[PDB]
DNA sequence: TAGCCACGCCT
DNA sequence: GCTGAGGAGTCT
DNA sequence: AGACTCCTCTTT
DNA sequence: AGGCGTG
């Protein structure tokens, strides 16, 4: 462990996908040797291998590769990796468009001038788009290009681009344990570590679990290459997207919608088809639909509106994948149907459909009851009794608002600079709550996970655990998670529910001491200031309200894990606690928020929206 | 649709 | 668009 | 000269 | 004011 941070991380990664018998069947011996070889490598071989891994893949300049903690000389480390088959050296750099781009527009002047045909002027790329159409029609000149722009770009090395490939196939399998490491990590470009991991890895340790694998997710080493294909091409969609390309987006969507249609009858499938949920998020089929729903997002950017309504009505068809999205569908349907389809019939019973679909939750469950509201007692309606049909009366209560002021400068306001947020809390300070925590979601999230922990990595869950590094069972954001520990949920929702304020200081004071440190997903440890902390704020909350919170948690966080509110505030020898929706000049809320501050309310707590207005 | 935010537009 | 901080190279 | 784009390194 | 999109 005379290994530096960034090498230890990759072993754990090895190490982890190595020691599942089900992973290693989906990789062929030559593969498998691969691996091998990196274990042969030199501690050094291995660390720059892993710098190089990290790295943007092509060609680099040999002066500009430096680690000294490394080797103060590198040629012999390269040497190894060349030898071994990881990297390749100036010599197989054969492409000219690869010399060029590795050139700077400095020295691309140098060889725009020593050659007389070329406008030694102008941007990088167009030099390049240059010396690439002269090459081109001349070619023996071209040759000549290529051996001096060599010869001036110098020594240079890439990552073999066949065992990287390898590499990245085993990041991706860790990911999908680590829920997903980053699509943006392991899916796209291609796989490196994410930041968080390549530097805490090596450090990070886990809950205890039992592994317990009782069904392979990939049938074959195949399988797992169109899903790994599958995965990159939703990357490369979201990737145009995010740079506004909608153009090509809608391509490489409709491209990929074939594709999809083509593997609709394949063998594997029918066993896909047949994983529970926490797993067939792993397969080509959801990766296929999840390209469908960025699908409909392209159609509605491009405001083709009748295309986004089909292909939404496509999705809402079948309930073989993703059934968790099915209310951002059926909200997004209606929505278009209203909106800009104008069509009033549909829109109707779209609506119906979807609030009599259990699938929908939350915060998409009212906005389409809502929409139905605002359309029935609407006259553009009236001529109609059909949304009289017996809406449940599902009314969110109301929530106390409140507004304050604060000198304007994410917007930043001045009191020193701080946030909407910290200008609230200090309101509350004022107005006699000496206590405060900013936290979101992962303030009541973390007390979740402090007291249901050892119900959470229960043993006896069949294919929760598959392997080394989870900080969570895979089933958590499902409703199985649940389902399947329904009679250990039922009874410690109830002991929180009637326990007394030293029960709980003393549970939470338990975990605290067995587990402080260890990675869970719900849990941030510097997210309370210390133990104390804690227990003050359950001490506030207490049980029939903890109890509340942690039941809709466990019973469904995939559609309840956002939209409680940003502050909690109490008094330190009062007890008394308010939770607070800090709300900016400009936002307002949402629908998942008049849910949590509803059910907060229910629970007997006092919620309050603070409004900020600036100066 | 990951979720957030600031902005801007329409009604 | 954003989800971090600094430096080197490119652009105009 | 200054703005912007790209890339790397983070830690223990 | 609020419903909706855009980046
Ligand atoms: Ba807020």
């Amino acid at each position: 462990t005379g290994h530096p941070y960034y090498l230890r991380s990759f072993l754990v990664v090895l190490k982890t996908v190595l020691e599942n018998e089900d992973d290693m069947l989906l990789f062929d011996e030559q593969e498998k040797g691969i691996v091998t070889k990196f274990y042969q490598l030199s501690a050094t071989g291995q660390k720059l291998y892993v710098r190089l891994f990290q790295r943007k893949l092509s060609w680099i300049k040999m002066t500009k590769l430096e680690y000294e903690e490394i080797a103060l000389d590198l040629t012999p480390v390269i040497e190894e990796l060349t030898n071994a088959g990881f990297l390749q050296t100036e010599s197989e750099l054969q492409e000219l468009s690869e010399v060029l781009e590795l050139l700077s527009a400095p020295e691309l002047k140098s060889l725009a001038k020593t050659f007389h045909l070329a406008n030694p002027n102008g941007q990088k790329q167009q030099l390049v788009d240059a010396f690439l159409k002269l090459a081109k029609q001349r070619s023996v000149i071209g040759a000549v290009i290529l051996k001096r722009a060599k010869a001036l770009a110098g020594q240079s090395v890439r990552i073999c681009k066949g065992p990287r490939a390898v590499f990245s196939r085993i990041l991706l399998l860790f990911s999908l344990t680590d829920s997903m490491e980053d699509e943006d990590a392991a899916c796209g470009g291609q796989g490196q570590l994410s930041t968080v991991l390549l530097v805490n890895l090596g450090r990070m340790e886990f809950p205890s679990y039992t592994i317990n694998r009782k069904t392979h997710i990939f049938q074959d080493r195949d399988d797992l290459i169109r899903y790994a294909a599958a995965t990159h091409m939703l990357s490369d969609i979201s990737s145009a997207m995010a740079n506004g390309n909608w153009e090509e987006a809608k391509e490489l969507a409709q491209c990929a919608k074939r594709d999809w249609n083509r593997l609709k009858n394949h063998p594997s499938l029918r066993c896909h088809e047949d994983l529970p949920l926490f797993l067939r998020c792993f397969t080509v089929g959801w990766i296929y639909t999840r390209i469908l729903s960025r699908f409909v997002e392209i159609l509605q950017r491009l405001h083709m509106y009748e295309e986004a309504v089909r292909e939404l009505e496509s999705l809402l068809s079948q309930r073989i994948y993703c059934p968790d999205s099915r209310g951002r569908w059926w909200d997004r349907l209606a929505l278009n149907l209203h909106q800009h389809l104008k069509r009033l019939e549909p829109t109707i019973k779209c609506i119906t459909e979807g609030l009599a679909d259990p699938e929908v939750r939350t915060g998409h469950r009212l906005s389409l009851y809502q929409r139905a509201v605002r359309l029935r007692e609407s006259p553009s309606c009236k001529k109609f009794k059909h949304l009289f049909q017996q809406l449940p009366e599902m009314a969110v209560q109301d929530v106390k608002h409140v507004t304050i002021t604060g000198r304007l400068c994410k917007s930043v306001f001045v009191m020193v600079l701080c946030s909407v947020e910290e200008l609230a809390l200090a309101h509350y300070r004022r107005s006699g709550f000496d206590q405060g925590i900013h936290g979101e979601g992962s303030t009541f999230s973390t007390l979740y996970g402090l007291l249901l922990w050892d119900i959470i990595f229960m043993d006896g869950i069949p294919d929760v655990f598959r392997n080394a590094c989870q900080a969570f069972p895979l089933d958590l954001c499902t409703d199985s998670f649940f389902t399947s520990r329904r009679p250990a949920l039922e009874a410690r929702l109830q002991l929180i529910h009637d326990a007394p304020e030293e029960s709980l200081r003393a549970w939470v004071a338990a975990t605290w001491h067995e587990q402080e440190g260890r990675v869970a997903s719900l849990v941030s440890w510097d997210r309370f200031t210390s133990l104390q902390q804690a227990q003050d704020l359950v001490s506030c909350l207490g049980g029939p309200v903890l109890s509340g919170v942690c039941r809709h948690l466990a019973a469904d966080f995939r559609h309840c894990r956002g939209g409680l509110p940003d502050l909690v505030v109490w008094n330190s020898q009062s007890r008394h606690f308010k939770l607070v929706e800090v709300k900016g000049p400009n936002d307002r809320l949402s629908h998942k928020q008049m849910i949590w501050l509803a059910e907060l309310q229910k629970l007997g707590a006092e919620v309050e929206v603070c409004h900020v207005v600036a100066v």
